[PDB]
C-alpha cells in the first residue's frame, strides 16, 4: 500500500557536471494517467550515463541519470493497460507510441515523443515526478534509472517474461540491443562479410556478436586500449587493431586488410574524427558505415562528400533500429532461450550505493559494463 | 578505308581551365588491342563537362571533354568481341570490366578500372590516341565525345540497338540514366512516398522522371531559377520552391511543408550548401538523401553527425547506380518499347561547330540538355 503515495527513496542524483553523484533521499510522486512507477532491481553504467557528467551529452541539470535497466512494476495510473504491478519491465529510452508517423512506418524507431533530439529532461507532460532537498529534480530519456523507484510514460515502458533474471536483462535495455541491432537490423551485416568495430566497450562488442550472428567472415576491432582486444576477440572478433601501432592512418591499414575497402563498419566511440576515419575504411562503391557513438554536443565534424558519391552509404541509429516495446520483450524471450550471452558483457557487479566506484571503473577503462542492484 | 590508319579529324580541345574550347584538327590513332574507335553521331552538354572548364571538376588538361555520347563503331583492334565495326554504341564513363570486386558485388558500379576517383587522363594503358599540333591530349573519363572520333577501351563501350535515334539516346550515357537510377535503383523510392529533388536541370528532371516511375505522392522540385519550374511538372514535379522565395531556410519549409520531413531527397547541383540542407530536410528517423551533384574539388562540408544518428541514410552514387555495360543496352531497349521519355530533357540540338553557344546556354540558365550534332 504505497500505491498512490509519495514514496520517499534513495536515487544517485546529479547536482554539476564534472562531479560524482549524490547518492540521497528523493520524493518519488504517484504514477498519474498511463504513467507507470517502477521498484528498480538493476541498471547498467553505459558510457552515455558518463557523457551527462562530462557535459558532452547536454541534458538539463541536476538530473537522476541512468537508462539501462529493469524493475517490478510497483503501481499503474489510471488508464494503463501495457503493464500491471509485479510486472518485470525494462524501461525505453527510446518510447513507442505506436501513433506517430514514425512508430507507423516498417524502418523507424524514433518515436517523435522521444526526450532525445530537445531534451527537456520531464515526463511526457512536461513536469517531473522527483523532488530532492524540496528541489524538483529532471529526468533522464524519459527513464531515470538511478533510483530506488521512477516513474515513467507507458509507451516508454516494456513488460518482460516474469522469469527473467534482471541483472542480465537489465543490458536488453541499452548497450546489447544497441550494438546487436546496430549489425543485424540497421546494417544488415551478409554472410561472409568483413566488418571493422571502432570501439570495444559494451555496445562495440554487442555489434561483434550481431556481426558474426550474420555470418561475416572477418570481423575487425579497433581499440587504442589493447586491453579490450581479448574480450573481443571471445565474442567474435578475428583480428584486432590499434591505431597507436600505426604509423598511417588507421583507414589506410583497414582499407590494405581488406583488399580495398570493408563491406560493414561502425564507429561505437563517440568521436568525429573515428565517425569519419570508419566512413572512409569502407569500401568506395558499396560500402556501409553506420553511427553508434553520441558525438559531443554541438560540434560539426569536417568530410569530403566524395566519399559518398562514389557508393558509400552512411546512417545512424538510436536503439539498434529496434522500435523499442515491440523488440525488447522479444529480445528477452530469445535470451531465455539462450540465442545470445549477455555474460560476455558484465565485468563487474556493484551495490547501487557504490555508483561512484562503478563510474571510475568505467573511465579508467577497466569495466565493460557494471550492472549496479538495489 | 580509315581502318588501322591515323584519322584527322575535327575535335572541341580544352587547352586550359576557365577558356572556350578550341574547334580544330586533332590526329587520332588506330586502336590497339582491346580498343574501339568510335565515329561520333550526337553528344549532350552535361553540367560536368562546364565543372572541368571551371576547374571545380579536376582532370588533366590539355582535354578532349565530352562523355554523354553516341555514335557509330569504325574500328575495333585486336581482341575485341563485343562490338564491331558500323555497330551503334554508347562509351561508359564508368566502365565495366566485369572482372574486379566491385564489378562482381551485385549493389556496386563504380568499377575498379575507373578513370573518375584519380583521373590520369588516358587510355587504359597510360597512354593517349589524341594529338593537337604536335601535343599529346588527355583523354576524360575514358570517353572523350567532343570530337568526330574517339578511341575508348572495350570496358568503356557498349553496344545498342542498331535502329536507336543517337541524337536522343546519347542522354542515356550521362543524364538521363544517372537521375533516373538514382531514383529507382540508389535511393529505391517507394510508392506514395514525398520527394524533394534539389536542381531541376538534365540529371534533376531524371530524377524526377524516376521518382514518378516509383509511384511517389509528392515530388518537389527545389530550384532558384524559377524559368526551371514549368518542365519539373511537365516530368512529373507536384510543387516546385525556389529558397530565394523565404524567409526561413529552405531544410525548414521542406520539412513543415511534408509534416515532418521528406521520405527521399536528391541533391542534384554540386553545392555543398545543398547537399547538407538536402539531408536535412529528410525525416530523422528514416528518411535518405542522395548525393548526386559533385562537389567542388578539394572542399569539405561541415555537418552535425546527430543528423544520421536519429536514423537518417545519407548516400551518393555514379551513373545513377548502374553497371554501366549490363544496363546501358537495357536501357536503350527500354527507352525504344517507350517506357520514359528523353524529349522533355532536349531543349536545344545544334551542330558540333556551335559547342561553345552550347555551354553559353547552359550557363546562362537557358538550356536543359543541348545536344550537338557531327
Ligand atoms: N546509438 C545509441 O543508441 C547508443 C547506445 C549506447 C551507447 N551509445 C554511445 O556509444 C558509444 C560507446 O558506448 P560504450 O560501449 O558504452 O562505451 P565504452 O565502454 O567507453 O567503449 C568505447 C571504446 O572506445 C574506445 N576508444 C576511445 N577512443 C578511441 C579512439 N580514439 N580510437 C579507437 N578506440 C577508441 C575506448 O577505449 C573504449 O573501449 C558512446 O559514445 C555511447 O554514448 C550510443
Ligand atoms: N553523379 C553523377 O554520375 C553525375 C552525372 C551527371 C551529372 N552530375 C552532377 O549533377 C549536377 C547537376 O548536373 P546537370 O543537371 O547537368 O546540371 P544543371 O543543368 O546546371 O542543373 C543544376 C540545377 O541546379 C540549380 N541550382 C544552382 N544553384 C542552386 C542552389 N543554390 N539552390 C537550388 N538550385 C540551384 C540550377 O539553377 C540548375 O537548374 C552537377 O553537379 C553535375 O556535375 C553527376
Ligand atoms: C567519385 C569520383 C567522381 C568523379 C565524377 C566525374 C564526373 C562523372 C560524370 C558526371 O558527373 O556527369
Ligand atoms: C539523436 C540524439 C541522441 C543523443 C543521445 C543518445 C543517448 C541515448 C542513450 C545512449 O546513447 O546510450
Ligand atoms: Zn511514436
Ligand atoms: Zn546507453
Ligand atoms: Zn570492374
Ligand atoms: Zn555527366
Amino acid at each position: 500500500s504505497t500505491a498512490g503515495k509519495v514514496i520517499k527513496c534513495k536515487a544517485a542524483v546529479l547536482w554539476e557536471e564534472k562531479k560524482p553523484f549524490s547518492i540521497e533521499e528523493v520524493e518519488v510522486a504517484p504514477p498519474k494517467a498511463h504513467e507507470v512507477r517502477i521498484k528498480m532491481v538493476a541498471t547498467g553504467i553505459c558510457r552515455s550515463d558518463d557523457q551527462v557528467v562530462s557535459g558532452t551529452l547536454v541534458t538539463p541539470l541536476p538530473v537522476i541519470a541512468g537508462h539501462e535497466a529493469a524493475g517490478i512494476v510497483e503501481s499503474i495510473g489510471e488508464g494503463v493497460t501495457t503493464v500491471r504491478p509485479g510486472d518485470k519491465v525494462i524501461p525505453l529510452f527510446t518510447p513507442q507510441c505506436g501513433k506517430c508517423r514514425v512508430c507507423k512506418h516498417p524502418e523507424g524507431n524514433f518515436c517523435l515523443k522521444n526526450d532525445l533530439s530537445m531534451p527537456r529532461g520531464t515526463m511526457q507532460d512536461g513536469t517531473s515526478r522527483f523532488t530532492c532537498r524540496g528541489k524538483p529534480i529532471h529526468h533522464f530519456l524519459g527513464t531515470s534509472t538511478f533510483s530506488q523507484y521512477t516513474v515513467v510514460d507507458e509507451i516508454s515502458v516494456a513488460k518482460i517474461d516474469a522469469a527473467s533474471p534482471l541483472e542480465k536483462v537489465c543490458l536488453i535495455g541499452c548497450g546489447f540491443s544497441t550494438g546487436y541491432g546496430s549489425a543485424v537490423k540497421v546494417a544488415k551485416v551478409t554472410q561472409g562479410s568483413t566488418c571493422a568495430v571502432f570501439g570495444l566497450g559494451g555496445v562495440g562488442l554487442s555489434v561483434i556478436m550481431g556481426c558474426k550472428a550474420a555470418g561475416a567472415a572477418r570481423i575487425i576491432g579497433v581499440d587504442i586500449n589493447k586491453d579490450k582486444f581479448a574480450k573481443a576477440k571471445e565474442v567474435g572478433a578475428t583480428e584486432c587493431v590499434n591505431p597507436q601501432d600505426y604509423k598511417k592512418p588507421i583507414q589506410e591499414v583497414l582499407t590494405e586488410m581488406s583488399n580495398g575497402g570493408v563491406d560493414f563498419s561502425f564507429e561505437v566511440i563517440g568521436r568525429l574524427d573515428t565517425m569519419v576515419t570508419a566512413l572512409s575504411c569502407c569500401q568506395e562503391a558499396y560500402g556501409v558505415s553506420v553511427i553508434v557513438g553520441v558525438p559531443p554536443d554541438s560540434q560539426n565534424l569536417s568530410m569530403n562528400p566524395m566519399l559518398l558519391l562514389s557508393g558509400r552509404t552512411w546512417k545512424g541509429a538510436i536503439f539498434g533500429g529496434f522500435k523499442s516495446k515491440d523488440s525488447v520483450p522479444k529480445l528477452v524471450a530469445d535470451f531465455m532461450a539462450k540465442k545470445f550471452a549477455l555474460d560476455p558483457l558484465i565485468t563487474h557487479v556493484l551495490p547501487f550505493e557504490k555508483i561512484n566506484e562503478g563510474f571510475d571503473l568505467l573511465r579508467s577503462g577497466e569495466s565493460i559494463r557494471t550492472i549496479l542492484t538495489f
